[PDB]
């Protein structure tokens, strides 16, 4: 029952460490786990423990990596 | 007078479960059922319920499969 | 004098019902009637009757054939 | 002496029926004169005397076409 | 505390008539020297004094020419 | 806790004088350390002491090296 489906269901990825494709608007992809949102990124890391902030305005989908 | 057509025809489409095409600004496509939307975000899901988080900015246009 | 000049244009080519091409920042184009705008989109709608929710801030140009 | 030099500018095009190139963000241009502009596009001409409606958070840059 | 960097930079850029290049989200870019900026675009100039206007938008970088 | 972790973890990097990547939006990536921010853009330093004004909204993402 969330009038912020985008929000919640980002935090539910990051509660439940669930690996994620992050497809970005050059076509390429990014695979981790997303450990923070905010209004204007979002914090993955990667299966290097490697940490990228990641622009919302950057992004194309976000789909579960398994 | 009839406001806010673009949200009330994807409410159609989630309430229809239409699948669609989602044309993205890759120049790639989506394509499963909508079942949410908000200000920023929709979530598609495919034919066996993996939800796909696709950002409204990154779309081009959303169109029924035919 | 329509101060909306872009809004006026719009809504003459769904008055008129006027086929358009619609070019995408994809660098592909659309074909069609446009049947609505608000701000966020329009309404197309191609010679098979598929209707198609194009989102403004992917269009760059729209234009009568 | 103007606090809105973009607007200025592209409204002595208009006035000056300047020929221009103009840029869009797909790589590609559009060559004509500029009618009109507001917030949310431009009015093009080009030499066929066909208009266009052009997006303004389409276009990279507007040059003098000559 | 030194607020609007970015406005503050590319007035420097101005000031001096520094030689720039505008790299472009198309990935072409640019070169001339800054005249003028605003909120939604800049006006760069080439070697014989014409004027383009450069959405900022459109903008991915500006960088000294080197 | 921080409320504006974009804001945070940009500012830890300026701090620290990280070493980073940035992949713009064109696909391609800069390299340098970021040595201011606002809501609009950061200032990149490469090696060469080259200072590049990067648009926000032209950023994919920011990775240390």
């Amino acid at each position: 029952d969330s009038g912020l489906p985008s929000v919640r269901q980002v935090q539910l990825l990051i509660k439940d460490q669930t690996p994620v494709e992050i497809k970005l608007l050059t076509g390429d992809s990014l695979f981790g786990t997303i450990r923070w949102q905010d209004t204007d990124g979002l914090g993955l890391v990667d299966d290097s423990e490697r940490s990228t902030i990641v622009r919302l305005a950057a992004i194309a989908y976000i789909t579960p990596r398994r």
